[PDB]
């Protein structure tokens, strides 16, 4: 069969609405099969040095379903190569949320300066339910 | 109708007990419809120098249903703007904790203190399900 | 009855195959009933001085479920006490990742080095339900 076919399997996947506000970026996608996360791209070339951190521009938007959350994780590599980091990692996007995704990057490299480019892939967004929970407050309740 | 009544798409939405030990503090509370996070507040003035960290006292208790997990996030304003970040971020709390929410606040901004006040909203909590796994080992199996 | 009965509210709990590739270590365990992570050891002994990474290794490989994702959490303790962190959390291991789990610690403490020795409980891994989104590109659509 060809791709158009939705396979029994996915029949229950969920499909998130994407504007790219930054034509020139390919859209994110999965790296491998099954990958938790797409990678999203820098929309802007960005140095850092040591401890400076900046709020980056990917340029897309998305439509996180209502009861459902998109989280901004930093990729292993450049954390591990480079100590590139998130400042509020998770990135929390509200199923509200229509702006533009920014990525808050941090450099914990005590020495070195890290150059993103335009077109580099930054960090994973991830979706997932999350329970919009009622509090229920009482007096008294491992 | 008036907000007593569950609507249908609302009817699994799933509860939260909450002890105020700090009854001077709102109840945490979701910034807009929608949102993943209700926001947890400082009981506490605390004053970070760069670099230092502080266990924050949030005035509040939970009970995180059987099968679920609470994750404390950090917000996305604090963390561009001052460079507030959580050293164990995303914070993870367990289902079978009955303890004060603490927040472990960093100041990962090189030069510039961070003031909080008591009654600032310094973190947001999450409330997902988790997968409560049985291992399997075995001696083999992108 | 004895525990090998599946209790009626598991029998939907999920299984994760996991691979000892060091023998010497303990099986991964939760620390308590209902505890969201399950707490991963360090193969090795590392030092740490203030700023510095490293990518360790935990001495296990698992089998993720497809349509999960594994998220390796920092401890609460650790981080508070020390300052260790991790720079990539939550990390995010891929369903279709068979490769040995590693931990990118960082020491966020700005003056005390932090020592970890083989057979430390360096991090938790969570496992959770991902949503593996179809993106749909619209023109345009809290
Ligand atoms: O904390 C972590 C994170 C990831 N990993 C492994 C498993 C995961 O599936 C794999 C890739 O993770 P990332 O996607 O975060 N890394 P990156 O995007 O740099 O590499 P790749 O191009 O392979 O996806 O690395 C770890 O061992 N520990
Ligand atoms: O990494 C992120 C996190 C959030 N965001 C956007 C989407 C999210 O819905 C919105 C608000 O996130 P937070 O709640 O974490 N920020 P804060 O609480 O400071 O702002 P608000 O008062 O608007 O909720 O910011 C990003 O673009 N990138
Ligand atoms: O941000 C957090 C994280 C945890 N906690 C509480 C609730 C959670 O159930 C408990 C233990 O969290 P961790 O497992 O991350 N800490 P650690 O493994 O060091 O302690 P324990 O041995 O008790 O599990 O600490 C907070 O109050 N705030
Ligand atoms: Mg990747
Ligand atoms: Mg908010
Ligand atoms: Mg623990």
């Amino acid at each position: 069969h060809s791709s158009g076919l939705v396979p029994r399997g996915s029949h229950m996947s969920t499909t998130l609405a994407i504007v790219r506000l930054d034509p020139g970026l390919p859209l994110p996608s999965r790296a491998h099969d099954g990958d938790a996360g797409v990678d999203l791209y820098s929309a802007e070339d960005v140095e850092l040095a040591p401890g400076r951190r900046a709020l980056v521009r990917t340029g897309v938007a998305v439509a996180v379903p209502f009861g459902m959350v998109g989280l901004v994780h930093p990729r292993s590599g450049l954390a591990t190569r480079v100590g590139l980091s998130i400042v509020n990692s998770p990135g929390t996007i509200d199923a509200g949320y229509r702006g533009e995704i920014k990525v808050a990057l941090i450099n914990l490299d005590p020495a070195a300066p890290i150059v993103v480019h335009r077109g580099d892939r930054i960090a994973q967004l991830l979706v997932q339910r999350v329970e919009l929970v009622e509090l229920v407050e009482v007096s008294s309740f491992r």
